[PDB]
């Protein structure tokens, strides 16, 4: 199926189509890098690393650290303590 906007589901359940739009996001810097061709799924954007990126033709550090930086806000909001049945109340 299909959400519209309700929820905020974790990262490493994301689609590989999605990401792009989180990706040109974080910065210009990086809207340069064909993302919609990353066709790189949630689960791996919430498990990358610098010696991956590389791969996709990012071995400069000011981009790595753009992004891993982001990153590590996800992994957190994505990784819940068994949330399916009790989580935190944000009020």
């Amino acid at each position: 199926g299909s959400s519209g906007s309700s929820g905020m589901e974790p990262v490493e359940t994301w689609t590989p189509g999605k990401v792009a739009t989180w990706l040109r996001g974080l910065d210009d810097s990086l809207q340069d890098y064909p993302f919609e061709d990353w066709q790189l799924p949630g689960k791996n954007l919430l498990q990358l690393c610098p010696q991956s990126l590389e791969a996709l033709a990012v071995r400069s550090l000011g981009h790595q650290e753009l992004i891993l930086g982001g990153v590590e806000q996800l992994q957190a909001l994505s990784s819940r303590l068994q949330t399916e049945n009790s989580g935190p109340s944000s009020g």
